[PDB]
């Protein structure tokens, strides 16, 4: 499976797919023949013109580790399917975002960015020890975790066809979205030229609205 | 591929499955194990609860052919993705779903039931020749396939998971559905028994709310 | 209620409608202000960037008689609800979609259309009279109907937001739909100018991908 | 406007509706009547048979102020549309979620409540003060706000139909939910109730699947 590591602890892996290029070509087809130049070009052809839905006959399964901001982003995507890891029901494990100091790149800043990061690994400290004192004290774990910050580590599967994966790539894979979700979304457009490299390099050329990738 | 025939000259086969019984279970616990009476019984727990989300990362593609009227209520599933051939875009083919006589088992009529058959047969013969004869004096397909009636076969993609299958279950395996789609959803539940058999006898068991299913 | 005749005997009326322009604006701004220049620049502003979920808290209820065909292309849009008349449960009208000759413009055909126009019109006869036959001989309906052509009229409750609308729009007002949803687009245009003419002008301007609107 | 308040700082508001009780009957008959005993059994009757889209023609837009922890948990709901506060384009506020100490009735604990909620409310305010300190040091918001914690209140628009508005009632007015999630579906609930009486009590009577609503 292919697994792409993202921030400090973070990772994107495919856990399954359904179906290739070809699937939206034999969707597109309604195609009994189950066996080149004329696929390629119907995929560029479909792309060129907005014709989306025989991609959604491309499904892919990732499993992912995000702080909780980016996970908040990412949810936003309700053309799709989430499991997520609960703070209700586990206990959260010590596992924290911290931005390298070169993340404050191009900002003129009064602490320097060195400090930064030592103050943001203090604060999330502090958070999880209070958190753990209220576990080990007997409050509920769903009340005890509303002290942890957003840049604890969450894990989550996600099912997504194609078409709303490039809706995704078109959103997150762009300079307006956070730089944290943008390294996430690199790697995904990774993993779906791997598996589609018919149907990325068409969305590439003729759909794709972002302005990162190639 | 599963192909099973239905009605006269349909048929439902299944083109790809993406996952197994696995994996609402590997979806469930967010599991980095990718390796039996727990996974079986955490079906079941998630199922008997309404739990249902994990089901969403099984996913199905079927091959369908079948009447348009029939096809008219199945695509009023919209939690899927369908692609569908097209009267605008081809020339139809002269295929019609004629009922058998035992069709209207259960109701007396003053025509033999062996007369309605053949005075469907009539009339969509008559149909299909208007339709060529505007087809061959230059009227565009568009408009030449008005005259068709709504048992003309038709063929789509279906691209659905097994959570909106089980919805489409307990709405079309059912006696208020219409008989000839109860047909069709007889057979994708045989494809679904076959390739997710611990879901749908949790399915069975527990959730499902029809009343023709074992 | 504005209401517009479409086609021989088809119509689109509003039956109701929440919100306004402002209401995309306020959920933009997630306004407590209940309370211009500063609203359509905003209403601007999201339409050339693509930010189109506010327009998603504009709703409209449509009330819509149109042939079977056409509903067919209709209840494609999947991100709305529908709501139509049933041949199982009701006798279905003597109403058919007959073309005016001038639906062949631009066609050379070997049958002039006004004779075009009279076959169509004698093959729905000899339609409707079977399905009646069958009916009156204790055929159920459900079966019955089964004869009865595409250009037989339907009607509908649909229920959509302004985000949906306009993806409608973009692909039904537009030459490369059928012409005759292409009329019913028009009118459905028509009544979202009159309810929210800044989001209106904003997506003809930014957003709007067809070519046949202004 | 019809406004609840919700836990210490929390609230939930109407905004707007569109339709009630008839809007659903009219939608299920496509009535051209817009003028009882018989509407109101015809709400009972589609409740009591799972007969659920004909409510989806009526549509709420509510504003509500939440924490993040609850509004994680609301924004699963991905039949509905939402739009929330930035804190990437925003300098989030100064409040907090602080659980009253009657939120750890029925558990035994080490520390007693009145101290857990002193914690939580300490740990918060060191959290927010890095928040400034970095803000104030030129970091830019869509980083510092990541060592803020999931008590801190959001705000956000909802817009969702009557039918996944009762979706989100069984599983959120039901005591397997948490606690402070529950407290704003009975706000929900009250709301519905009022603006759609007979929906309300049918769906009570006959569909509601929840044990905390009557
Ligand atoms: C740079 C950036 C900044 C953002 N800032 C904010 C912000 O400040 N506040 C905020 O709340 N959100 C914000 N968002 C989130 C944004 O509003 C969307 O929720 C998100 O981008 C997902 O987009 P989507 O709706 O296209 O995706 P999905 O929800 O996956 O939908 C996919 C497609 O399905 C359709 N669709 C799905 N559901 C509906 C529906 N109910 N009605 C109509 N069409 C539907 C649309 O065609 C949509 O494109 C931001 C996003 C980005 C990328
Ligand atoms: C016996 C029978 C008779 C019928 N008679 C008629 C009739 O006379 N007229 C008619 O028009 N239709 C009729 N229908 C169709 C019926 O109204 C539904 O369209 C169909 O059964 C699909 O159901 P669904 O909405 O659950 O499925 P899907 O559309 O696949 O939706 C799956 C689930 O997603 C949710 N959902 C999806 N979209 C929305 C949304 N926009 N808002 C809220 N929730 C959403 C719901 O939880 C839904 O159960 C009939 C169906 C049956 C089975
Ligand atoms: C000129 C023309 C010719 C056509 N020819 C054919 C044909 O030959 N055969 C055929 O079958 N269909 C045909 N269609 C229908 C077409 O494939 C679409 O079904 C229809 O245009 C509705 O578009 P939509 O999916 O954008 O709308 P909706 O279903 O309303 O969806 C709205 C938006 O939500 C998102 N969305 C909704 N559901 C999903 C999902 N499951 N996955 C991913 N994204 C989703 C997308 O962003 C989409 O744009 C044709 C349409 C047109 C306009
Ligand atoms: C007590 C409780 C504990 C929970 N614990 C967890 C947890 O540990 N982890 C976790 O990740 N989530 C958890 N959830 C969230 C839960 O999995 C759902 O996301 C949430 O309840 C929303 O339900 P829904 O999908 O029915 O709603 P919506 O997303 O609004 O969908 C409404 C309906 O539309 C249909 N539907 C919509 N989209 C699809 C689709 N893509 N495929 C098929 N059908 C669709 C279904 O019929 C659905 O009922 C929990 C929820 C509750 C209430
Ligand atoms: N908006 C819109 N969406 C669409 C289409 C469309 O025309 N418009 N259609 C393009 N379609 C095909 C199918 C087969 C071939 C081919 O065999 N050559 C070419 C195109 C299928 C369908 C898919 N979705
Ligand atoms: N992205 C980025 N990187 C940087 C800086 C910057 O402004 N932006 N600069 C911040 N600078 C200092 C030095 C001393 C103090 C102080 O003692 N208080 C504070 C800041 C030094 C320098 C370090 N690197
Ligand atoms: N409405 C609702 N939907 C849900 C859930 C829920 O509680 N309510 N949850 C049940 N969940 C799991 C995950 C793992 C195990 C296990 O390991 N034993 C058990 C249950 C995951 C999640 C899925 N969807
Ligand atoms: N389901 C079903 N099957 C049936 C019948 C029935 O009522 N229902 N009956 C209809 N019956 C006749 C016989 C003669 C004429 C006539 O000459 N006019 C008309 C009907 C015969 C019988 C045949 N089988
Ligand atoms: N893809 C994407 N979708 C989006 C947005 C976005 O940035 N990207 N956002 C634009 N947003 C607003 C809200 C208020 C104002 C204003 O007050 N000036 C301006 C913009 C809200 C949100 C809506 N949807
Ligand atoms: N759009 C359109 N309009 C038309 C025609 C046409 O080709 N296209 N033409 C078809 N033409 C005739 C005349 C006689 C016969 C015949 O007797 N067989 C058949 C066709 C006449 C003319 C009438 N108007
Ligand atoms: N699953 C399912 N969903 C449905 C229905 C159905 O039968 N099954 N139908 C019930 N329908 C009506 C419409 C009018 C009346 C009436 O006038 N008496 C009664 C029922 C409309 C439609 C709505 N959704
Ligand atoms: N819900 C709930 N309420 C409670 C308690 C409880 O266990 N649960 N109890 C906790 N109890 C104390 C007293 C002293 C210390 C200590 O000094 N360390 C710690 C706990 C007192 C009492 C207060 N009220
Ligand atoms: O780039 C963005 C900004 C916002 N949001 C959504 C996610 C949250 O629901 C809400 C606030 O997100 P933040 O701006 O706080 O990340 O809007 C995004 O999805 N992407
Ligand atoms: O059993 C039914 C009856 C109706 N419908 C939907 C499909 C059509 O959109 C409309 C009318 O269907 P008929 O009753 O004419 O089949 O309602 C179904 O989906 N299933
Ligand atoms: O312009 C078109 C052509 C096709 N379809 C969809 C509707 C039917 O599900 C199927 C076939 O439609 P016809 O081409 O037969 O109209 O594809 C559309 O929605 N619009
Ligand atoms: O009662 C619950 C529990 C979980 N979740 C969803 C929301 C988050 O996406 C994820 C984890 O939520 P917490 O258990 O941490 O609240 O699962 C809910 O929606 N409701
Ligand atoms: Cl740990
Ligand atoms: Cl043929
Ligand atoms: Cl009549
Ligand atoms: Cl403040």
């Amino acid at each position: 499976h292919m697994k792409i590591d993202i921030l400090d602890k973070g990772f994107v892996e495919l856990v399954d797919v359904m179906g290739n290029d070809l699937s939206a070509v034999r969707a597109a087809r309604v195609s009994f023949d189950m066996g080149e130049e004329r696929d390629r070009h119907l995929i560029e052809y479909l792309m060129k013109h907005g014709h989306e839905t025989p991609f959604e006959h491309i499904v892919f399964t990732f499993h992912v580790k995000a702080p909780i901001f980016v996970a908040r982003q990412w949810f936003r995507h309700r053309i799709a399917s989430y499991n997520e890891l609960s703070g209700r029901y586990s206990k959260l494990s010590y596992e924290f975002y911290i931005p390298s100091p070169e993340r404050l790149e191009g900002y003129k800043t009064t602490i320097p960015p060195e400090r930064v990061t030592e103050k943001i690994s203090e604060i999330v400290d502090k958070a999880y020890r209070t958190y753990l004192e209220l576990i080990e004290s007997g409050v509920p774990r769903e009340v005890a975790r509303i002290v942890l910050p957003l840049n604890l580590y969450t894990r989550f599967f996600w099912t997504v066809n194609a078409r709303s994966l490039m809706n995704f790539l078109n959103l997150r894979a762009d300079s307006h979205a956070q730089w944290e979700i943008q390294q996430y979304a690199l790697a995904i457009a990774r993993i779906f030229k791997e598996k589609c490299p018919w149907t990325f390099e068409a969305f590439l050329k003729y759909a794709y609205k972002g302005d990162i990738l190639k």
